[PDB]
RNA sequence: GCUGGCAAGCGAAUGUAAAGACUGACUAAGCAUGUAGUACCGAGGAUGUAGGAAUUUCGGACGCGGGUUCAACUCCCGCCAGCUCCACCA
């Protein structure tokens, strides 16, 4: 369910909705399986309607053995 | 506007205020063509056919690139990231 145990133990969630996000082929096809690292995503104000911040990309072996796919994307 | 013919005082009754045509040097004050102005807008008028607001969506991304069914998000190919099989003795 990806409950975000940090945000569960601290400052219980109050409001949420449902929406997707935009990403490239590198950082995709693993979220379909479920692996990810979304613990305490630091989403801050962005001019483009608060672009997703904080959470990185899953460390699954989809790497081109240079980087995972994108250290910062 | 000073004057202009005089009644009215020099501080009195108290003023009509049009301003266009016509000659020409025209390239306004050498020098191209003139008798009303083609300029300049900015709150004076209009475009609203198309680009800006909503509104149907085209655009995108499942690795990329493109010649492919467009319904592509693997319908045809070259690579690269792993598995396997061997070729591979100057």
């Amino acid at each position: 369910i990806a409950l975000n145990k940090r945000a569960r133990h601290e400052y219980f969630i109050e409001e949420e909705f449902e929406a997707g996000l935009a990403l490239q082929g590198w950082e995709v096809k693993s979220l379909r399986a479920g692996k990810a690292n979304i613990s305490d995503s630091y989403v801050l104000l962005r001019d483009g309607e608060a672009f997703l911040f904080g959470a990185n990309i899953t460390p699954m072996a989809v790497a081109s053995t240079h980087v995972v796919c994108d250290p910062t994307r």
